[PDB]
């Protein structure tokens, strides 16, 4: 009803300004007073936060977020909770990327030039390679789950907590999920930042889930001008039905990438449009 996120946290983290918000959580920049430190603190909403499902979503989501030690991956630095007049007030503490994310890009600039959405992409991979390489998949990769910084260094972040528009068909099934369930999340931020749009949207998340399952995705190229028929078959590869079809690894991806990159033949099946 009245919760407020307060000016400090634990008496160590001193919140500066807001930087976003999702569907849980705020996140706030902070100094971390002990180590003189700025942070990325993630609070449970304060208007969600006295709700009994999201406070106890938060900690089963916090107690699971994956630290990692990777350039291209936000590390995550501890958890807390503040105790307030309303209630206790979770968090999570990671490192403060200074950027924006691949969904604000998107929506502010449209579509990326074509090299620097593979360049992106690319950066993905390799964290995403090694995740999977320490036993982690990502489960969540999405637009808002990448940031490029203020010196254009690519951060994935938020890994391996168990919308529709980025799941892999898999997950709309319920069945097994693997490394190639991130890859075909990643295809379909690579379809995004190349096209404008996701592969699929709908009037429902069923909708969604019931395209990723069934429906071929519209070939980038015929979504959007100035894209090559190389660039068409390793998206699409990416974004196989069938596990088995599309790259095995995050590494097998960003080679295709990297090659379209160097105007060098994909080795992804060609695709042939109309
Ligand atoms: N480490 C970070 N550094 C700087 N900004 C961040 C960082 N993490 C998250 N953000 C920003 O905070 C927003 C909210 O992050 P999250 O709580 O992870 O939700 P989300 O990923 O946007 O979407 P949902 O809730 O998962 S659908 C992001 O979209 C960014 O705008
Ligand atoms: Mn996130």
């Amino acid at each position: 009803s009245h919760m407020t996120t307060p000016s400090h946290l634990s008496d160590r983290y001193e919140l500066g300004e807001i930087l976003g918000f999702g569907g849980m959580s705020e996140v706030h920049l902070a100094r971390d007073l002990r180590d003189h430190r700025d942070v990325a603190v993630k609070v449970l909403r304060a208007d969600l936060a006295r709700d009994p499902s999201f406070y106890l979503r938060f900690r089963r989501e916090a107690q699971n977020a994956a630290a990692l030690n990777h350039p291209a991956i936000v590390a995550v630095y501890d958890t807390g909770e503040a105790e307030t007049p309303a209630g206790p007030l979770p968090y999570i503490v990671m490192e403060y990327v200074d950027g924006v994310t691949l969904r604000d890009i998107v929506h502010t600039e449209g579509p990326m030039t074509p090299k620097r959405a593979i360049e992106v992409i690319a950066d993905a991979c390799q964290a995403l390679n090694f995740s999977h390489q320490n036993g982690i998949i990502h489960r969540d990769v999405k637009p808002a789950n990448i940031m490029i910084s203020a010196t254009n260094a690519v951060k994935v972040m938020d890994f391996g907590i168990a919308t529709a528009q980025y799941l892999s068909p898999e997950q709309a099934r319920g069945d097994s999920v693997d490394a190639r369930s991130d890859v075909y999340s990643l295809g379909c931020v690579l379809y995004e930042v190349l096209t404008g749009e996701p592969p699929f949207t709908g009037d429902s998340p069923v909708s969604v889930a019931y395209q990723h399952v069934r429906e071929d995705p519209i070939p980038p190229s015929a979504r959007h001008e100035g894209l090559s028929a190389d660039l068409d078959a390793v998206v699409l590869k990416a974004l196989a039905k069938n596990p088995e079809n599309r790259y095995q690894t995050a590494a097998e991806m960003r080679a295709d990438l990297v090659r379209v990159h160097n105007g060098e033949p994909p080795e992804a099946p060609k695709v042939l449009t109309d």
